[PDB]
């Protein structure tokens, strides 16, 4: 490590590790330290021969490794963050295949563990990291977003088994969701535990919790619509107290969420929603409680709204497991940009139509609200199919409009001389059916277009992402407190006032996928050219024994 | 000549279902809004899911909610007192003009609708496009 | 008999062939030794 480490790999790496960091960086990094200046020798010999970019000597030394799968995630883990610090287009490549190579071994050797003891490969995916990079196994593949790992069966499987906690995973799901309701149905036969007691049992599997949360914050939005819609007075009556107390523990939440977490949690679009609709129910609480005033009544009602709209669009994201709206749900997010090209010609279309129109037809408006009312909002009302109107002389009406800027009209159109209208029609006409073409026709067909193309190029790996996404919710589930929502204040109360056969296995396996290796290499089944090489050799031998037999006679 | 298409017909559920879970978490969340923006204890059921759902679920065929602006609102058609059977007037403030402000009010609907009556379907027709594709393989077996 | 005969269609018997011409020669090669030998 002191000598023949190269310098430039040195500096780069230790540039990396001063940089950008992680829970595996800063331990390589102290160990290359020290060992310059468990032992676990043939790892540190691992990290030494992979940061130089030798792929064969690299998986030379990963077959002697004892934890191989973690090794491999590890070194994929190493190469990506590596290359996404580099700027040479050559190395971009080969690091990006390295570690692609790596996945794949990783993949391919727990395939053939699972094939052999599912047991003894879920706790091997459980097993502990021995301060390899202060993970295991399936950290590692989700800080490197693994996908393929994550996805494939064995792992899906751990993961509805964990997800279906005591209950049996091949349990119809009508027959637990009708039993939730009913709690007396438990005691039944109905509901399987092949995995009072069967109480604890029902209620601490994580999928009860996140039924019974479901239904509780949809019995929250229909007490929240109640409020706003006919109960809402001066003075608070009982259900918006209910409401608040209901708010309450949710804002504990989010705060024990930023407690453990940093600004990272911020990063999250969802999280931030969550913090601006607490916000806004807050400053709602603030401006209703002034009841001497009723425009403060009204501002905090129409905030209630506001955050009514944001509490109500967060079931999307909640109902991304559902296993048939997931996958589209997840899908949704992959079409912004087609919406963007869309709203830009759109715009464009529309800001010239308008000008012209209101340019062509009324003189010094003067007033910005209708200036932008007949500019923008009366031709964007032309995308569901309605048209602008007061483009042709026989339809208008004097009636409606003002002369002067005193009333909430819009202006009238310019008269000439004899106190006719001055606009042609032979140009507003084909002006506004120019634009209908252009906009409610060809720029939703395109839109349509260009989503059934997007709809069929993303389908091939969409369930990949929803399998990604299915184990972070699970996990996260799994990681609190794992209550119910409207009892959890009590745990958070209580709890701030209190508070190696595997590995063998593995070797045994990875020399096994080695083997299969080697066979699949030997299939060519070339030896043909072999044998009939050494039939030719044999031949000239026994020539050379009949030639010399010869001279020997004579 | 139809049989296989009818046959095919019932493999376009999930899109349907996916379809009307999110118009409907679209609709509820903006008629709660525009109603709670603009009237105050309704106290009739009737009414409060004609304007909630009804209203906003027409838009999906292309008609805007309305009453979202005060140039075009009446009070004709209102009624302060709910003995009658007609929807109740918008809240009025100190000068008797209505008090709700037209900057979110019109937004709003424009977002629904952008939402509601183009992208939903244009997405939907997406699906069925890519469905009919993938099952016309052994749709004849069937 | 279809299915023997699309199995058999490999048609990699030519390798047969040739190790048995080749164990013909060999054997052709030991009498032609043995013959040499009875002479001297
Ligand atoms: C209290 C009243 C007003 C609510 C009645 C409305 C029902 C239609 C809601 C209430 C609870 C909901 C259920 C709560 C939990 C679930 C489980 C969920 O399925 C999964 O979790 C799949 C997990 C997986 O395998 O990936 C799908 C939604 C469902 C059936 C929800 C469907 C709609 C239900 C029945
Ligand atoms: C300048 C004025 C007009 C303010 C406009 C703000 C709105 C455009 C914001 C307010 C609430 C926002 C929404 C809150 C919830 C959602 C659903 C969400 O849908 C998904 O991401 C589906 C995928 C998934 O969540 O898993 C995307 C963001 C969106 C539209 C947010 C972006 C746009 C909204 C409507
Ligand atoms: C009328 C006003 C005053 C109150 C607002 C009512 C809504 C908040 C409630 C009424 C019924 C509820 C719906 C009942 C059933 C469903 C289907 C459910 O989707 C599934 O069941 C998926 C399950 C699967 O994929 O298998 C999602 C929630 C939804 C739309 C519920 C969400 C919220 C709704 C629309
Ligand atoms: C494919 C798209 C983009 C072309 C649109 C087809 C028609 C809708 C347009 C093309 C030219 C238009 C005409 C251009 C000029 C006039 C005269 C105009 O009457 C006048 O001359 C106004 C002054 C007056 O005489 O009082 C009435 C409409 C008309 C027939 C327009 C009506 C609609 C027409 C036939
Ligand atoms: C007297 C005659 C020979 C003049 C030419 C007649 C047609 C060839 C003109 C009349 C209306 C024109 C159309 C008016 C609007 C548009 C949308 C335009 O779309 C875009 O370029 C991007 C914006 C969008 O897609 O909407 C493409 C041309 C088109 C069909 C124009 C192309 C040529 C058209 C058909
Ligand atoms: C007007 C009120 C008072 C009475 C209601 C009349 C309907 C019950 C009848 C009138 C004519 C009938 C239609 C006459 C012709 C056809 C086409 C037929 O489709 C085919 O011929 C398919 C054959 C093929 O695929 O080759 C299906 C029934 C339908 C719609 C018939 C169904 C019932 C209809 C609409
Ligand atoms: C809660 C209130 C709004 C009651 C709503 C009930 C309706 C939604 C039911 C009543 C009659 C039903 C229909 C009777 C006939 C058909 C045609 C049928 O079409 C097919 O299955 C095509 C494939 C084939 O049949 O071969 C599907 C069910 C449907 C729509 C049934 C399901 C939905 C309908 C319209
Ligand atoms: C891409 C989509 C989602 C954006 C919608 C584009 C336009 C239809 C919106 C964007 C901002 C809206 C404006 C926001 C604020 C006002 C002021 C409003 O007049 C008032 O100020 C009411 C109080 C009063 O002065 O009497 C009239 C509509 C207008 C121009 C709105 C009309 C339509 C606008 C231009
Ligand atoms: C002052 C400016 C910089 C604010 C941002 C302007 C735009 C980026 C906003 C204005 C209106 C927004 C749109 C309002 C509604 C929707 C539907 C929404 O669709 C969904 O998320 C799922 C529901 C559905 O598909 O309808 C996606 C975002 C979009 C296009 C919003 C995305 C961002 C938009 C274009
Ligand atoms: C606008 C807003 C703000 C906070 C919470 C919600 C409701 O969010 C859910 C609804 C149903 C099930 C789970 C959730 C959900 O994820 N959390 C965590 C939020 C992470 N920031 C809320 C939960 C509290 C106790 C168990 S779960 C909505
Ligand atoms: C300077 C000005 O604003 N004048 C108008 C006047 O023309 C109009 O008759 C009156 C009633 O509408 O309102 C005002
Ligand atoms: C308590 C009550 O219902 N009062 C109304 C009253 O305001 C209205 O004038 C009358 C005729 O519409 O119907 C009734």
């Amino acid at each position: 490590f002191s000598t023949h480490f190269s310098t430039l790999v040195y500096r780069n790496l230790q540039i990396a590790k001063n940089s950008y960091n992680d829970a595996l960086l800063t331990f390589v990094w102290k160990l290359v330290a020290n060992f310059r200046r468990t032992r676990h020798p043939l790892q540190a010999l691992f990290i030494w021969a992979i940061l130089q970019n030798k792929k064969e000597l690299s998986k030379v030394i990963w077959e002697q490794t004892k934890g191989c799968t973690l090794a491999a995630l590890g070194a994929s883990k190493l190469l990506k963050t590596l290359a996404k610090v580099k700027n040479d287009i050559n190395a971009a490549g080969e690091s990006e295949e390295l570690a692609n190579e790596y996945e794949t071994r990783a993949v391919e050797l727990f395939t053939e563990c699972y094939s052999n003891d599912e047991d003894l490969a879920e706790q091997l995916l459980v097993y502990s990291c021995e301060a390899w990079g202060g993970s295991n196994c399936l950290e590692l593949a989700v800080e490197a977003t693994d996908q393929h790992f994550i996805a494939q069966p064995g792992v899906q499987n751990f993961l509805s088994k964990q997800w279906y906690g005591e209950i049996s995973r091949d349990t119809k799901n009508w027959k637990i969701i009708l039993c939730l309701f009913i709690i007396p149905l438990v005691g039944c036969g109905l509901v399987s535990f092949r995995k009072l007691w069967y109480y604890v049992a029902f209620f601490t599997s994580p999928f009860v919790v996140f039924s019974w949360n479901v239904v509780f914050y949809i019995a929250f939005l229909l007490l929240f619509a109640y409020v706003l819609l006919m109960d809402f007075h001066s003075v608070p009556h009982t259900p918006e107290l209910i409401l608040y107390a209901l708010v309450f523990v949710l804002f504990c939440d989010e705060v024990r969420q930023w407690y453990m977490n940093g600004v990272n949690y911020f990063t999250d679009l969802w999280n931030v929603m969550d913090t601006l609709g607490l916000f806004y129910f807050i400053a709602g609480i603030v401006f209703r409680l002034h009841s001497s005033n009723k425009s403060s009544l009204y501002s905090g009602r129409v905030i209630f709204c506001l955050d009514y709209i944001i509490f109500t669009l967060r079931l999307i994201h909640i109902f991304t497991v559902s296993r048939n709206l997931g996958p589209k749900i997840i899908m949704l997010q992959r079409m912004l940009i087609d919406v963007f090209f869309f709203l830009f010609l759109f715009a464009v279309w529309m800001v010239a139509f308008g000008v012209a129109r209101q340019g062509i037809l009324r003189q010094n408006e003067q007033r910005w609200r209708w200036i932008f009312r007949s500019v923008i909002y009366e031709p964007y009302l032309a995308m569901f199919g309605q048209v602008p109107s007061d483009v042709d002389s026989t339809t208008y009406d004097f009636s409606h409009c003002t002369f002067s800027g005193n009333e909430s009209k819009p202006l009238c159109v310019e008269l000439d001389e004899h106190n006719l209208p001055r606009f042609p029609e032979w140009i507003t006409i084909p002006l506004v059916c120019i634009y209908m073409l252009s906009t409610n026709i060809l720029l939703v067909n395109l839109l349509v277009a260009m989503f059934g193309y997007t709809v069929g190029i993303v389908q091939e790996n969409n369930d990949q992402v929803w399998k990604f996404q299915r184990y972070f919710l699970v996990q996260e589930y799994c990681n609190r407190l794992n209550i119910p929502f409207p009892f959890v204040v009590f745990a958070y109360f209580y709890m701030v006032v209190k508070k190696n056969e595997t590995l063998a296995w593995e070797g045994v396996m990875k020399e096994n996928y080695l083997v299969k290796i080697n066979t699949k290499a030997n299939d060519n089944s070339e030896e043909m050219r072999h044998r009939f090489r050494q039939l030719d050799s044999k031949l000239n031998d026994l020539k050379s024994l009949l030639k010399e037999i010869a001279n020997n006679i004579k």
